[PDB]
């Protein structure tokens, strides 16, 4: 099975989750009335994952995200040279929703991506709540960490074959209910991305967090079941 | 196993999606104060699916879409010949169910199909929250895409055996979750004649975009699918 | 494995079902601007049978339910002659939910049986939305046939074992995202019953409907897959 | 396979438990016209035990909980010895994660612990709708005791292999469907100790009611398992 499509599979995969849990964000959780607001946001993003796990994490692994193919790296479960292609991948899927997004979100007037937000990750004043960049740190860096502590966890040699895509896309829904308020949910730099460069200003000038913080809990996580839990 | 199950299984399958996945729209999607909204709905489009695709799944292969049959032929899992009696099947089964439900509907006064919709997709005028033609076309083809794209990838051979409904059902809700406000959730050319046929209005005028889009939308997830991401 | 425990199984299950499908009704559905509303409560209807027929269903077949029991004698899978003590078990098991809830419910002021309809199932003036009877009889006998069209297609010989729990318990959260604001949801004579003895006015009254109807089309229901889809 | 990870795992997974279920209640439940209520942070409950009991069930058992731990030895299927480590295990990941919650909380102004509560579980003046220290008992010792009724039916001899997760961490959530008004939601010692020293106040002079109840429903539903139902 040649290495192009693991790329094609992690390419539609990411570009599924960024058009699917950013698009619920800007179409419908604010929605007059009857709206899914961030309950709804944070389903559909577990559910891109749990879908997108079952379609092709038989081809890829499925990751869907650089912080989870480097966490997958530090926890000695995917190799070093590997890595690269997918967080290319993984971005590049990612951009590709956001425009198809963005000009869908535009056929609706009122729309402006730049006061909206669109979906973009901050943290202080771009915080959907208003928390501390070290609230954000945190929050990030827990759930980055839980998050592949999961991943690690539930494709474990031990663990029940083929329920990790239950376990993780909802894993996800999870830290979403959780971290909307905080970080507008990211643990995903790929998907901060896609979504930073259509906003194109202060989602810009942070996105750096984003890359940084969710990578090191990925590896964080990584090495807590690597050394600790697994053997 | 003789056909005419296939047919039994796709018609009730499709009615079942058609009564669960409207009925919720139609009587609690807005029930004052108490209702299930956007996000009740888009679960309920969901649940019809993982249900009837656990309960005759092992029958037909439990399509309950014209555009998957279709979609499915394009992916070389389905064989040419027997795609025209599903989406018959398919359609015939929507219908009864946009009746016996109609009919329901009918119990409370206030009720107006024609006023309200009765659930019946549409885009520009139509579209739930105003969007244009070419978002709806967008939405449409993108969500139609990945559908089949998720149907074929959860069906893989390699794929873990069983969980497709889950896999399944789930991505219903999710594309549920995005497209409600912008074709109030198609992906599904039987379903929006099913009640377009009770709209009797726009409704009928607008039919055709949702099975153009859609079926053309699960031929290029089939060979995206097929050709890409397969062997 | 002696005939006793299926009754245990059967009567812990139901009180399960009425103590959660229920009590999230009464307790939470409407609690002030945090309340679960018809979605919550749907979905606790769902849970109760998917968790408890994961726990019991491999002792009892986990039916919580007379329109089961009967309706799956309709469908050739149960026998006759141990109907009668899954119906009863069934009702035994509600009514002590009901109390013990009843109980719990009475320790916040306000509480009046009576007056709130104590999640009692009724039609017309008795609907949660204003249903005729004849739309509440039409949305019974549709979703009760279903739910056991769901239940047969499930548990059939080739369909995948064990996934059958998650496909039943979120069928009756569907139908609960479908069925609460007609009847209040039931298609559960022991469940009715539960409670209707605890709000001991016109939901006493009414019961015998959801007796005849939910019976019948769980019969329907059992009928439908026996003849027409197995085999 | 040494005890320290067990212990490490069942740590883990309870803080993740305690930071998901009650960050939930604490950052999302109650934000501005988008938060997630009730519903979504009895959700989110579940997803957090669903989650870690698929991530490291198959290493420690999966309890993340006191009277999960205890009422498993009373149904005769964990050791006496090995009960106070994990409850110890359990007490301690669950405190950390109140701080770092705590503190996370701490970066958005208006935040106070005392006043707001902090998710600790009340009764009486301190349930979050006004409920009867009785009805606070009945609950609690109702849905302790089905809780583990579940855990034990799921994990049965008998009971298809691998669901269990799924059965278990949904039974959570409906628990917290169901419990929230009355408790704020408990059954987990563990959990209303993490929150109760942090709130400090009242939280903590009620502690004791949410060890005792739900231990002793505990060993209620593990004797009720195991005598009754198992063999
Ligand atoms: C190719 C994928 C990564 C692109 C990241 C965008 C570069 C981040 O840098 C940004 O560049 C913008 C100019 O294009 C400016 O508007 C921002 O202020 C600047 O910070
Ligand atoms: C594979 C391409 C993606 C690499 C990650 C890009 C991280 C962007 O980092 C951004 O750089 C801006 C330019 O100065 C800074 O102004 C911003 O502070 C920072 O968010
Ligand atoms: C994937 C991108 C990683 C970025 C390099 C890590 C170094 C962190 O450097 C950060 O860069 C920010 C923006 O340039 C500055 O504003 C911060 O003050 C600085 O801490
Ligand atoms: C048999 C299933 C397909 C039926 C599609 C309905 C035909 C669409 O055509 C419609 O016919 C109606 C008259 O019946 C008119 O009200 C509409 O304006 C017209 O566009
Ligand atoms: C198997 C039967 C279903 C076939 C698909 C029917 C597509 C209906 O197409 C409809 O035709 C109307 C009649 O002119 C047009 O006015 C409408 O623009 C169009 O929506
Ligand atoms: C399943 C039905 C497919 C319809 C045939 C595809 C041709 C698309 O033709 C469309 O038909 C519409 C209604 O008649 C016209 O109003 C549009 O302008 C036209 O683009
Ligand atoms: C034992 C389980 C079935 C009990 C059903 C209750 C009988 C229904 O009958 C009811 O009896 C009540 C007197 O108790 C009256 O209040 C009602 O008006 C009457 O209709
Ligand atoms: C196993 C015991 C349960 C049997 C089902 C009880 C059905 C109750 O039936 C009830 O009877 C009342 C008494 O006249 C009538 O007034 C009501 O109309 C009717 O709802
Ligand atoms: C499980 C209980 C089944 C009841 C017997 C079925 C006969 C239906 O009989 C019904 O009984 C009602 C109440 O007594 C009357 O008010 C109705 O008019 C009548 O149709
Ligand atoms: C080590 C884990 C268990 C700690 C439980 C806290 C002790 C409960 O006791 C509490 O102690 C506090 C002083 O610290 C006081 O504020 C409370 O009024 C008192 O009741
Ligand atoms: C492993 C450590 C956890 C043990 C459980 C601690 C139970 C705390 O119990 C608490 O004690 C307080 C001190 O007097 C009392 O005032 C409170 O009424 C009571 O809630
Ligand atoms: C895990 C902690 C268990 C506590 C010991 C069980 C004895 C119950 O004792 C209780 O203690 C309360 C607080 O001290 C008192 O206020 C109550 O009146 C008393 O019933």
């Amino acid at each position: 099975s040649h290495m192009f499509r693991k790329l094609a599979a992690e390419c539609f995969g990411t570009f599924w989750l960024v058009f699917g849990g950013c698009g619920s964000a800007v179409l419908a959780a604010g929605f007059p009335e009857l709206g899914i607001g961030f309950a709804g946001v944070a389903l559909a993003w577990g559910l891109t994952v749990l879908t997108m796990a079952f379609a092709v994490g038989h081809i890829s692994g499925g990751h869907f995200n650089p912080a989870v193919t480097i966490g997958l790296w530090a926890g000695g479960r995917f190799p070093a040279k590997e890595v690269v292609g997918y967080v290319i991948a993984q971005v590049v899927g990612g951009i590709v929703a956001a425009a198809l997004l963005y000009l869908i979100a535009s056929g609706k007037t009122g729309f402006d991506a730049a006061a909206s937000g669109f979906a973009s990750n901050g943290y202080g004043e771009h915080s959907p709540g208003g928390y501390s960049m070290l609230s954000a740190l945190v929050v990030e860096l827990v759930l980055s960490a839980g998050f592949l502590l999961v991943i690690h966890g539930a494709t474990d040699k031990f663990a029940p074959a083929g329920f990790a895509p239950i376990a993780i896309g909802l894993a996800l829904t999870l830290i979403g209910l959780i971290s909307i308020p905080v970080t507008n949910f990211s643990v995903n730099p790929a998907r901060s991305t896609a979504v930073a460069i259509f906003q194109g200003g202060w989602a810009l000038e942070q996105l750096w967090f984003f890359w940084v913080v969710p990578i090191v809990g990925g590896i964080i996580g990584g090495l807590i079941y690597r050394t600790l839990l697994e053997k």
